[PDB]
């Protein structure tokens, strides 16, 4: 008896209107964050400190979940319960996982116009 069923995995969609900032995200490993903090272009000085945790530990602002989760419900990003996910493999990000990983990088980006 089992149901294969998912970590309670939601999709969600990008926030309208939203931007990047100087939000930095961190996690124990450097490269999984430093390849994310890549992909929108990061540059200090960071106002902030996100961290990022492998599942089960979420204690991260943010998540991960194994790739093995990904499917095409997915496709415009996903979270957990009520924390934003990620896909990662062997702690790290591949060019398989950094397209949809852009997609959480639109989630966590937020509602703030740079008309100067």
């Amino acid at each position: 008896m089992y149901t294969e069923q998912p970590i309670d995995l939601v999709p969600t969609q990008p926030l309208p209107n939203a931007s990047f900032d100087n939000f930095k995200l961190t996690c124990s490993n450097t490269k999984f964050a430093d390849d994310l903090n890549q992909m929108t272009g990061f540059t200090k000085p960071a106002s902030r400190e996100l961290s990022v945790t492998f599942f089960p530990d979420l204690n991260g602002d943010v998540v991960a979940i194994d790739y093995r989760h990904y499917s095409a419900s997915f496709k415009k990003g996903a979270k957990l319960l009520h924390k934003p996910i990620v896909w990662h493999i062997n702690q790290a990000t591949t060019k398989t996982t950094f397209k949809p990983n852009t997609w959480c990088l639109r989630c966590l980006w937020s509602t703030k116009p740079v008309d100067t």
